[PDB]
């Protein structure tokens, strides 16, 4: 029972709009930004999500524009967009139809740790890997994600597949002119964020990575607090005060502010033993105080770390085969091609 | 039953070091911050806190630089100071000897909405009414305390004082010498600290103690979010889209970005019904994007909003009689001494 049927263009395709049919209507996800339903494809018979806001007519929706130039098997496909509304409003709501993917990071994350537990460094790997392409991607269009967090990582339980989702606050930065500081959420904001800087750049969401990955290793988050004071002291607690030439780097406006002046911890004892090594050395070269000195996605793809994936013979815990990881295309690739010889190992060529 | 002796400075007193002795030593908090104990002092039994914070080799600690000056029955009371050793060391920890109060109004905004229940409206004047003195009593050092929120306000759940707690990001505002702009915890930081804003005034508070009354009335944080953005988003909801100017009173680097474009709520929609009027029309005054614009402390305490609270026989509902509400000191009055004519009502001079 109960089928919906409207008239939506297709997300890449040319515009040219149809008439595509949907049941199982239900509301999985509620708030700020609007409502997200879960629905069935009449057609293939394939799940979906779907995003519903507000349109604004002034101009063109952002989240719109930007999801229809990507295409990546690590971010959410937008199949179609539609607009709606008749009921009781006479506002324009954009629904944008995307790929539904069942399970966050956010989710598996927290059942590891209440269940006293860490998630297996196959996990680690495979989800920070799969994440740090996504954002190769979108960074080479100059496109900056701004909210990096385990809620927005979807996953597939059984074929290991992260995709990025939610571009709500996903912005094409362009260098000199400024930009919102108060985006991206609690845990997972640069310092540089933490600080009001305006003319950030897409390292930020690197930042943003290294909270996960290092989430993901100690089971909570690595820099929590409900204020940018709080925060920062546990920044701090990690990484030493930033020096004068550090904090110039982020926001010069904050230069000669009083800081706590504790010194750096080693990154070693931040993580309890017989966490690999590699995983500590790329966090530190993640969560840099300097943004200019933070790893690139690509840089981060190709760090001793990965190692494992690249290996012919590795296999899921589960014992299928790793899903897609070395497919890279030249856009991926541009911002450094010589990269390739690491990221592209001998066997799938 | 250990007890301790150490050598300390009395809060506020002269400066002459005196030997306090304390017992039933324990631990009540942790720990970004450093620690807070609960004991007891042993001559008068009265029950203290003591913070102790790891403390800068380099210069004066800014919250004992302040507490030091304060002397009002709606904050809590620096009782004694000392400098200790803590874990390692090195490292030297100053100890603030603080008045003990057992409750927070986090704690019991928290048992009526688990239990799908209000706070009835004459506790809410009372704790709204409280912290305002507080505020208008610091403010007029000029001193802002840039972290006003529930779980900061703490309650004697008996006789409903309130004192304001927690100075440590607490500083003494100076026009043109500009503050960092990350304090002020998650729900309750004014639309310039959104905004990132290094030169706003002690208005920030006055919206924080808004957020505080919308939510004893909603029962749930008015402006809730895990982001600026959300945030932004909720209070926009509500305020409607700033202007261009009103933007510009908040942060001037901001004026030119794209915002959602929403109209207001009406103030009247955002409450439940039976939500008192007075009340919305409070809020309204609180919740204003124009740092200017809001209520002053003082102003607040002399809205309508209070007038149950200078009726001559206004009880608890305990039936309890209210505690001290009109002992106003010319420090306190200081910024329209006037209003005191409204502040301490007929019953209270003579
Ligand atoms: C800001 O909007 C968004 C935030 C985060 C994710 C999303 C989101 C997406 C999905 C969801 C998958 N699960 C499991 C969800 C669970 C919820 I709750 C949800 F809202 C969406 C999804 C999904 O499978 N594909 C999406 O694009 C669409 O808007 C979101
Ligand atoms: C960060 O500093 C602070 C944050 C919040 C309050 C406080 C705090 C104070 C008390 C506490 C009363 N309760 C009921 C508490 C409960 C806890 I947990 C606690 F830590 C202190 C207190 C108190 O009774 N007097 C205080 O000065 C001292 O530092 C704080």
């Amino acid at each position: 029972s109960k089928v919906t049927t409207v008239v939506a263009t297709p997300g890449q395709g040319p515009d040219r709009p149809q008439e595509v049919s949907y049941t199982d209507t239900k509301v999985i996800g509620n708030g700020s930004f609007g409502v997200v339903y879960q629905a069935k494809l009449c057609d293939s018979g394939e799940l979906v999500a779907i995003k519903k806001v507000l349109q604004d007519k002034r101009f063109k929706n952002r989240e719109l524009q930007i999801m229809r130039k990507l295409d990546h098997c690590n971010i959410v496909r937008l199949r179609y967009f539609f607009y709606s509304s008749g009921e009781k409003k006479d506002e324009v709501y954009l629904n944008l139809v995307l790929d539904y993917v069942p399970e966050t990071v956010y989710r598996v994350a927290r059942h590891y740790s209440r269940a006293k537990q860490t998630l297996p460094v196959i996990y680690v790997k495979l989800y920070m890997y799969q994440l740090f392409r996504s954002l190769a991607y979108i960074h080479s269009f100059g496109i900056c994600h701004r909210d990096i967090k385990p809620q927005n990582l979807l996953l597939d339980p059984d074929t290991a597949v992260l995709k990025l989702c939610d571009f709500g606050s996903a912005k094409q930065l362009v260098r000199g002119e400024p930009n919102v500081s108060y985006i991206c959420s609690r845990y997972y904001r640069a310092p540089e964020l933490i600080f009001g800087a305006t003319d950030y750049t897409s390292s930020i969401d690197v930042w943003s990575a290294g909270c996960v990955l290092a989430e993901l290793l100690l089971g909570q988050p690595i820099f929590p607090g409900d204020s940018g004071v709080d925060q920062l002291v546990e920044i701090i607690k990690v990484l030493g005060t930033p020096t004068r030439e550090q904090i110039r780097e982020m926001n010069p406006n904050y230069t000669e502010f009083k800081f706590p002046q504790i010194k750096a911890h080693p990154w070693t004892k931040v993580f309890r033993p017989r966490t690999p090594p590699e995983a500590i050395a790329l966090c530190s070269r993640l969560l840099e105080y300097t943004p200019t000195a933070r790893l690139t996605p690509l840089e981060a793809c190709a760090h001793s770390f990965f190692d494992e994936l690249r290996d012919p013979n590795v296999k899921l815990p589960n014992g299928r085969d790793t899903p897609a990881l070395f497919n890279f295309t030249t856009q991926e690739l541009s911002s450094n091609p010589p990269l390739a010889t690491i990221l592209i190992p001998p066997h799938a060529r």
